[PDB]
């Protein structure tokens, strides 16, 4: 009864390109509900995001959702892009503002073009630029009311933060699924940098768990897998039936975590 | 409640750092490839400063370990092999080289309780004996096997080390029954980190160790997926020691099967680090 | 053992909050030389905690507005902190209010706590609008998790808070409460009403229960039975009252922090010890 | 809102405990005229709480046994309370111990806290047996939820407690702890070992953390990281330390009470304020 999705990013080197396709073959066997591919304005552009989406569709037949932002894009460009995507069978978009228009404006624009499945970003620990937690929650509701049919959370390591946030979403009348984004950690220095930039709290017990492992990739993997397996176990017990994995183009950890959730080939 | 409990459990584990004693069990290699692997694991695991390491039955490995690392290395000694006289000659030999700790077993005439008494009659060894939370296969009953452990301790055993187990409750209930029976030594959990479920299942079926339904299911479908087995097995073992540590267990014995990676990682989670 | 486990998790979560909590302190104008001395001692002590701002009350209908302004200037001069006067509209004409507001702004006072005040005309929302017309003030307004005593309904009072925010208020600060669930339920209702400002809990550390009970009864604030029982028999035991009160307040902020509250406003009544210690538990330290 | 609901229930349950909790207080022999004054002030204050008994320590190897006996007689004469001397066997022969015990009994002292004492022969269980041979004393003995530092194992230490109970001890009093789960787990293990006496938690209210940390480190008692963090930065702030410590102790006894504990032994270190207030929260009042 558990659905999963996997997020990938467009490879920038030949080596990473090989890694990604290996990972897609591995993870496709788990029949994810969808997969998605991120966008970076200065790290590959829309064309690379779209190329990987098309490649995934052709190779696997899976539903593949591009992350589409509105930064430095005009409404007419976004409409033209959306039409093209829809006509080419891309019918799920993760609608974002991007690292003028806010994301709710993009949701509205997209639904005007066609009846897209739309996913939007949610922040259990509050978007860094929000004027308040209340304002950020009202924004998520605006995005949902504009037509988003699921929210996907920023990653978190304090599970209670997700659970409390989900409760506040329900109280606010936000009736779509709030799907936890899960970041399996194999490189803690990299995770800490991402977390610091996004205001995501790293519990002291977790920082302690990675202490002394800067040069021990094997132990980091086993420790990180344990942390992620524990988290998904707790979340599932609390009624979560959908998980979105931030794979960073690697399959092994996400595949194993899915295994423990009973999501298997 | 589930979330808050895990946070508490994880933080409690974080704070035990520097208070857990561990030991590592190795076996004599049977090939050149396994020889290399063994000494690589010994070098990797020695950095953790185990209270002792042990070698199944051997004398050479024990000496090599002692000279190479200066760690207390306890040979396993059985009496299903030699005569009561030969043992005295074999035991007196160890004590005359620096071997002060011996794992006394009956072995896969006399029972282990007889070997403890004999060794004690030879010298003031540290003596570790085997315990069976799920009852030794030959024992007539749980109580008889329990009384036997008591005999072995009363004869001079100062540590008991358990057969591996996967049902934590079985261990905990057994530990309680031991104290109620007046056994005043710790019941040190033997931990078997599982990377090969087929192999672990074979071992368990030979030793009367139960494989829970949940565990069989966790390994279902992974016969050809070494990577996923390793992550799943590490998770299981890490969860086990986390629970055991909260229940006040501060000693763990690892059945490494001569491989360091899993036990090393599990130790790391217990705050046992270089 | 659920209760024990829950405590450890709550305590550890509190510990990891260090550096994330913003605090403010409310003072009142001293009426005696002794209270004047106490206040400045408290200001020195609490200023070391780097509060986001401090504020100074002004009693509606008192005619003692100059005392409030004098204390405000003294705080700014002495500490360099942002100091916000409370300003009430029930006892001044709009023209007088515009004059007072202009003088504040020209004196570098750019955060006002805008209130109606008790009836011995304008409502607080009218003052918010008047102030924003004068200059781009930071404006804080009163919120009532347990409903203002004069409100025709909880809905009317909630829509009034919305009115004040829509008029320009960029902070809401609550009346004190002892029923933590009441605050949390109110915070959720504020979202339901589309109010996008953070709802900052006002905390009253209790060292004198007789006094607190008088204030609570005047303001429609509920004192849970367990709290009444906790202070029973302590009329002549100031030491035990302080320890009991500190325990209550520390418990309250620990729970609020876990529920995501990262701003606290303390009703110090010009005393530093309790608020300082409560701040310490929140990781707000010199 | 689980956390808020859990607090209210725990607080209300504590309130309904009034009249059901038994308490005892431990004192030590004063070493200066100033401490002598403090002790008698504390005895007067705490005696009003009607403790089941009080006790007075005796430092093993100190040679100052007469000071303990003198304080005990003074307490009985002044308050009429049951007062129990601590008696150690490490530093006296069995004959001396029988003499001391007989003199106690003939002096109306019929509860002894029977201890081994630190090594500068007999174990505490030997003293229990010796005392019971002299007369039908009430005998209290030490228990260690976190295991006595010298024990060969947790099992050995637990069986030792059983030995002391089987020898005649009718109370067990624990070393202090700050990890509440450790006490609760130990209480369960005591049942598993067939020990039928109540395991009374010894509570150390902390006002001086440096001192407490020294004691804890000597006795193998764990200080949770959140507690270390709570006292960080308070070396020169006695006021905040007291409020923080009171909060910790009050939280601890609230949890213990909910788990069915109805007996508490306070390590007062001769000071009354904290223990008195903690007792107040348990409904133990004059
Ligand atoms: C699951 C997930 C996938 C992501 N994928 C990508 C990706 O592929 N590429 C990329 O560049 N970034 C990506 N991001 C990050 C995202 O782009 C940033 O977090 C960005 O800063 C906000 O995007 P958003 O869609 O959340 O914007 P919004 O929902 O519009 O919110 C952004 C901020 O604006 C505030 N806000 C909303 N409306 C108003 C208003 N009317 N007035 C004032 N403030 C307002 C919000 O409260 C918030 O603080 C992703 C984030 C998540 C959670
Ligand atoms: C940590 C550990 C390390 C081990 N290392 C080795 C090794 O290096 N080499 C090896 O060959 N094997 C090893 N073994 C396995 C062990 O040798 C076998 O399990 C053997 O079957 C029993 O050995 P034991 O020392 O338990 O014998 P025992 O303690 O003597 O008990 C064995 C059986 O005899 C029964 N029994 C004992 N005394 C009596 C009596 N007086 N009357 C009736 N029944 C009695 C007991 O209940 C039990 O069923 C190890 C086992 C463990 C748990
Ligand atoms: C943090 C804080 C600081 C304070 N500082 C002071 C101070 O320094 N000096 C002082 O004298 N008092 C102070 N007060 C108290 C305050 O002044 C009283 O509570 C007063 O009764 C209402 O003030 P208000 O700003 O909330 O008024 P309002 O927001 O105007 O509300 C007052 C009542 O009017 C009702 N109401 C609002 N608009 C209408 C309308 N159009 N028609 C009919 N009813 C309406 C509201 O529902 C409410 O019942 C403070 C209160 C708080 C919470
Ligand atoms: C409530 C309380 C009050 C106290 N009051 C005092 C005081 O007033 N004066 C003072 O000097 N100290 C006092 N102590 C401390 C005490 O004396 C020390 O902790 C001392 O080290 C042990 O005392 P015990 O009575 O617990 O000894 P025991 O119960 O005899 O135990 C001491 C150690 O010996 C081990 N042991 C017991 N029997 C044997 C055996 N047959 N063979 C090998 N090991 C054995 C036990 O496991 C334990 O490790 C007190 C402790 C508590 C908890
Ligand atoms: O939402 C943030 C997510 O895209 C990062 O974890 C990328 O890895």
């Amino acid at each position: 009864q558990i659905n999963v999705s996997f997020e990938f990013f467009p490879p920038r080197t030949s080596e990473m390109e090989q890694t990604l396709w290996n990972s897609i073959d591995r993870l496709s066997s788990l029949k994810p509900k969808f997969v998605s591919v991120t966008y970076g304005a200065n790290s590959g552009e829309r064309d690379r995001t779209h190329s990987i989406i098309k490649g995934i569709k052709d190779r696997t037949g899976l539903e593949a959702a591009p992350h589409l932002t509105c930064i430095d894009a005009t409404p007419d460009e976004l409409r033209t892009i959306a039409r093209d995507y829809w006509n080419n069978g891309i019918r799920h978009i993760v609608a974002l503002r991007g690292d003028e228009m806010y994301a709710s404006d993009l949701v509205t624009l997209l639904k005007e073009v066609a009846d897209f499945d739309i996913s939007v970003a949610a922040y259990p620990e509050v978007h860094p630029e929000a004027k308040s937690a209340q304002a950020d929650l009202l924004n998520l509701k605006r995005k949902v009311d504009a037509g988003a049919n699921r929210a996907i959370t920023q990653f978190f390591f304090d599970v209670e933060s997700y659970l409390r946030f989900r409760d506040r979403c329900v109280s606010a009348g936000i009736d779509v699924e709030i799907i936890p984004g899960i970041l399996p950690v194999s490189n803690f220095k990299q995770a800490k940098k991402l977390a610091d930039m996004t205001n995501v709290r790293i519990p002291a017990w977790m920082a302690q768990m990675f202490d002394g492992l800067d040069d021990d990739a094997e132990t980091r993997k086993l420790v990180g897998a344990n942390i992620a397996m524990d988290m998904v176990k707790i979340l599932s017990r609390e009624g979560v039936k959908d998980f979105h994995f931030y794979t960073l183009n690697r399959a092994e950890m996400s595949y194993a975590i899915c295994h423990t959730l009973g999501v298997r080939p």
